[PDB]
DNA sequence: CCGACAGCGCATCAGC
DNA sequence: GCTGATGCG
DNA sequence: GTCGG
């Protein structure tokens, strides 16, 4: 919070392009520069001394000047009154609805959560559920009921198969306080890089899950990608816990190193970790890290058996999950 | 100046 | 039905 | 929108 004003201005930019002007690269460069000033550890004073860190150039010095002169940005003001721009801002804050189809409901006089409420048939099954629990997805869950949420996931897990090993990883992994939703990575034996001797082994978890009423609905579903709906149970008269979201992936097993800090994040630090794999030659993902050749062709995947390896491979030090959230 | 910007699973549509 | 491109998160 | 080369 300490330069909580600008980084909220260039949080607000960089949606802008992205629901509005569909400019990914201009998203992710306002964002990259929130969060390098989000850890600068002084109060910026000005935009040249912002300028001098890795991410901010020209045109966001000058827009941080003006922020910090008057307290507010023309160019933000002028987007906030702006009823399309506005309200194509708003359509893509339900889940399933991009920044193409959020213009298109505007193109149709679709504009409001009344409206969206009034054309449910026009929506796919992903943004029908996504408007059902439009209000409960914007709360955030304390890590008290996550760790609720943990207990009920990992102990309904082992009960289809003791094999299974069910981690929560995300902003959780983080040491969040408090989280958007909760992301679980699964591995079973009978599933590695070399076979996959059981089948429907995602499915048998979500139907658990489905049985004891935690999960509620699904966005999609895949043979190794879950993305849905759950909710806490409630004791006896107290009101309802809010409806949340939960995705689980189910990931080879020997590749588990290379999973868990794919899916623990957060996405910024993944994205300058990739990135900096690349300067030093060798391209990971969530499954392995690889050599670059003489012709950027990705090799054989190298030997992994903890986190720190793939830090080792790219001579970064290692870093705590507490010290990823960028 | 200019090219690259991390990498992927699921849903949907167009084409054959 | 499959294959590729696109939207989405 | 930013930056290495
Ligand atoms: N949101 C997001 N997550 C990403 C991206 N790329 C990527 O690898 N991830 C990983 O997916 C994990 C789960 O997605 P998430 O949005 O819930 O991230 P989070 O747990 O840190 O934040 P949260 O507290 O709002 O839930 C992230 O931690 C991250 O490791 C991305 O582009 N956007
Ligand atoms: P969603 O649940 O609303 O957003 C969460 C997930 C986590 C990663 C995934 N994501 C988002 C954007 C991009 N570019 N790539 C991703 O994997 O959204
Ligand atoms: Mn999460
Ligand atoms: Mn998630
Ligand atoms: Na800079
Ligand atoms: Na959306
Ligand atoms: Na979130
Ligand atoms: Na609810």
């Amino acid at each position: 919070t300490l330069n909580g004003g600008i980084t909220d201005m260039l949080t607000e930019l960089a949606n802008f392009e992205k629901n509005v002007s569909q400019a990914i690269h201009k998203y992710n460069a306002y964002r990259k520069a929130a969060s390098v000033i989000a850890k600068y550890p002084h109060k910026i004073k000005s935009g040249a001394e912002a300028k001098k860190l890795p991410g901010v150039g020209t045109k966001i010095a000058e827009k941080i000047d003006e922020f910090l002169a008057t307290g507010k940005l023309r160019k933000l003001e002028k987007i906030r009154q702006d009823d399309t721009s506005s309200s194509i801002n708003f359509l893509t804050r339900v889940s399933g609805i991009g920044p193409s189809a959020a213009r298109k409901f505007v193109d149709e006089g679709i504009k409001t959560l009344e409206d969206l409420r009034k054309n449910e048939d026009k929506l796919n099954h992903h943004q029908r559920i996504g408007l059902k629990y439009f209000g409960d997805f914007e709360k955030r869950i304390p890590r008290e009921e996550m760790l609720q949420m943990q207990d009920i996931v990992l102990n309904e897990v082992k009960k289809v198969d003791s094999e299974y090993i069910a981690t929560v990883c995300g902003s959780f992994r983080r040491g969040a306080e408090s989280s958007g939703d909760m992301d679980v990575l699964l591995t079973h034996p009978s599933f590695t890089s070399e076979s996959t001797k059981q089948p429907k082994l995602l499915h048998q978890v979500v139907e658990q899950l489905q049985k004891v009423h935690f999960i509620t609905d699904t966005l999609s579903k895949g043979e190794t990608k879950f993305m849905g709906v759950c909710q806490l149970p409630s004791k006896n008269d107290e009101k309802e816990y809010p409806h949340r979201r939960i995705d689980i992936r189910l990931i080879p097993k020997d590749q588990y190193y290379c999973g868990v800090l794919g899916f623990t994040g957060s996405d910024i630090f993944n994205k300058n970790m990739r990135a900096h794999a690349l300067e030093k030659g060798f391209t990971i993902n969530e499954y392995t890290i690889r050599p670059l050749g003489v012709t950027g062709v990705a090799g054989e995947p190298l030997p992994v058996d903890s986190e720190k390896d793939i830090f080792d491979y790219i001579q970064w030090k290692y870093r705590e999950p507490k010290d990823r959230s960028e």
